[PDB]
């Protein structure tokens, strides 16, 4: 059974603002999610300095992007620290985020939407290209859980009994908007990645599917 | 909870014979599994002639090969008819297979191991390159289940609560032997596929993972 939680009011406002904005540089969402992925990998690496066993659940440290055309889904995965059930509820919704209102006010003043990451709310930039998202996470400290949101005022968290097992890490499963399907294309994904992410310490793997000739 | 079943005696013998054989043309396993995949796709397509709704669980008809290096696993997937729990138990183990003893006798006489498919036991050719296998299947008529074998005399069947959801079809998850890791390599997989499978009516998709430069 899934559990439902209410988003902190300002986060709901931010999501409404982002999913509805006609901003032109929507591709910035990838830079933000890749940055969050890198941060998660930094955390597990750092924790492992004094607790090496933490790495054993998934020795490979990577960022992986997997387009799923049929389902019109784009997945951004990392083998970082991951999030326990409590962290998913805490970090992605119920607790007030310092930069939320600040960013919205900056936006009103004319600030570029690309500043979202500097305000600490880059995760929500995903709503620039997706109308729904499932965050699948496995922290060494908990079971695998699924957090899901459609930019509405509430989200759900469910023990994961339906997705592939993640050794450790997080998968941002984006259900792309009908007019943003270009982010399923290899060429497009490649140019966006090369553009705003040259100094990422981890390999960024793109999963490509080709018909054998 | 998993359930354990005993293999029909002759199948156990066949598996022992195959996993231990020093045969040189081990690559034939791919041709056999791709053939079984094509057959499964033929079945759902045919059934759909009088029951079109059967296709809706997964409209795309394909064969997909996905190497998973870290886990030393190679997956062969199809969106065919799939197998219900009863079919997995029935079709892959507990029931006597007509060609089992016949093939073993042919083998003793000098027959090429590649004849395995003509005897109707091509599925077991997978033990030429793997010491363990999980068959994940989803038939429109049942839930998703996992059948698992290590070539021993018994196998297990478990309701699937750990793998990605298959719309419909089957995944042969092969845990490759340490000296057969060449089948994780794109170039190698490509040449084997092009060699013994030119007349397959369905697209054969290879999932490749590359680091973004
Ligand atoms: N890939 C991830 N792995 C682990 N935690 C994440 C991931 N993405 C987001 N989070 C968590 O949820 C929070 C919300 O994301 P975000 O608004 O972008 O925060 P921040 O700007 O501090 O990265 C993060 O602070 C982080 O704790
Ligand atoms: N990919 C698959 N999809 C559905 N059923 C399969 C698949 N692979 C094997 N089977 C089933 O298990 C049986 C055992 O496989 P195999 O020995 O190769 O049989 P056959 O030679 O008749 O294909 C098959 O007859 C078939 O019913």
């Amino acid at each position: 059974a899934s559990e439902t939680f209410e988003f902190q009011a300002e986060i709901t406002q931010l999501m409404s603002l982002i999913i509805n904005t006609v901003y032109s540089n929507k591709e910035i969402f990838l830079r933000e999610l890749i940055s969050n992925a890198s941060d998660a990998l930094d955390k597990i690496r750092y924790k492992s300095l004094s607790d090496p066993k933490q790495l054993e659940t998934e020795p490979d440290l990577f960022i992986r992007i997997t387009p799923k055309p049929e389902q019109k889904v784009l997945e951004i995965r990392d083998s970082g620290i991951g999030m326990t059930k409590a962290e998913l509820i805490n970090n992605l919704g119920t607790i007030a985020k310092s930069g939320t209102k600040a960013f919205m006010e900056a936006l009103s003043a004319g600030a570029d939407v690309s500043m979202i990451g500097q305000f600490g709310v880059g995760f929500y930039s995903l709503f620039l290209v997706a109308d729904r998202v499932q965050v699948i996470s496995k922290s060494n400290d908990d079971e695998q859980y699924i957090w899901e949101s459609n930019a509405g005022g509430s989200f759900t968290v469910t023990l994961d009994e339906v997705n592939e097992r993640i050794g450790r890490g997080t998968i941002l499963r984006l259900f792309l908007k009908d007019d943003q399907l270009e982010y399923l294309e290899e060429k497009r994904i490649k140019e966006v990645i090369k553009r705003h992410s040259e100094f990422v310490a981890y390999p960024i793997q793109l999963v490509v599917t080709k018909e054998v000739e």
